[PDB]
Order: C-alpha cells, then sequence, then structure tokens
C-alpha cells in the first residue's frame, strides 16, 4: 500500500507512534517519507546482503527473519515479509523495539539525514488527527 501523509500519520498514531520514545508523529512519518515513499511494500537490499522492508526499511540483519542472511539476528520475532503488509502494525511493534535499544531514531538513517532537526511538525500540518 502507498499511504497518504495524513492518512499514514493517524495510523501511525492510532498505533502509539505519537510521542513513543519521545518522537513526535511528525517524526515517523519523516522517517517513513523517505525510507519508503510511504510505500509499505519497499524492499531495498543492502552491501552486506541483509534487506530493508516495509514503510520503515526495517533491516534483516537484526530485525526480522528473511532466510537469506546468515548469521543475522530476528529481534522482532517476525517474517521480514510481514513488514510489507498493507497493516503497518508489524511494523510499528518492531519500529518501537528499534527506538527503543538506545540510538533512538538515529536507526534510521533517512531520518538522521532527512528528518533530524528539522521542522518535522510539517509532516502532520493539515492532518486531522
Ligand atoms: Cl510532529
Ligand atoms: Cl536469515
Ligand atoms: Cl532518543
Ligand atoms: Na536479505
Ligand atoms: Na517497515
Amino acid at each position: 500500500k502507498v499511504f497518504g501523509r495524513c492518512e499514514l500519520a493517524a495510523a501511525m498514531k492510532r498505533h502509539g507512534l505519537d510521542n513513543y520514545r519521545g518522537y513526535s508523529l511528525g517524526n515517523w512519518v519523516c522517517a517513513a517519507k523517505f525510507e519508503s515513499n510511504f510505500n509499505t511494500q519497499a524492499t531495498n537490499r543492502n552491501t552486506d546482503g541483509s534487506t530493508d522492508y516495509g514503510i520503515l526499511q526495517i533491516n534483516s540483519r537484526w530485525w526480522c527473519n528473511d532466510g537469506r542472511t546468515p548469521g543475522s539476528r530476528n529481534l522482532c520475532n517476525i517474517p521480514c515479509s510481514a513488514l510489507l503488509s498493507s497493516d503497518i502494525t508489524a511494523s510499528v511493534n518492531c519500529a518501537k523495539k528499534i527506538v527503543s535499544d538506545g540510538n533512538g531514531m538515529n536507526a534510521w538513517v533517512a531520518w538522521r539525514n532527512r528528518c533530524k532537526g528539522t521542522d518535522v511538525q510539517a509532516w502532520i500540518r493539515g492532518c486531522r488527527l
């Protein structure tokens, strides 16, 4: 599914991401925009052979099992394909683990480089929330 900006904001809010670990909703929307262009089906391979999945580009090296990332962890205890669903629940639940692991949203390179330090509230401006 390709979410609209406000549609995703509302879904993320409903799933408890607003202010989760201190990160306002606009951070999460911004991260999703630049990680996946709001596309739940986005996948991208990494140099190391892991792959990033879904709207938040969660990495099979650590977070999910895709069966082809040898020696990797599955800290979210999910098949990576679950992160591609139109239902963002699995992505959100796994993102909550990631963001809680000590590094905050710096786990998401696009967030670091394109959202952090910007007016992220712009990403939810105009949305009925
Ligand atoms: Cl915000
Ligand atoms: Cl694997
Ligand atoms: Cl933090
Ligand atoms: Na992979
Ligand atoms: Na994801």
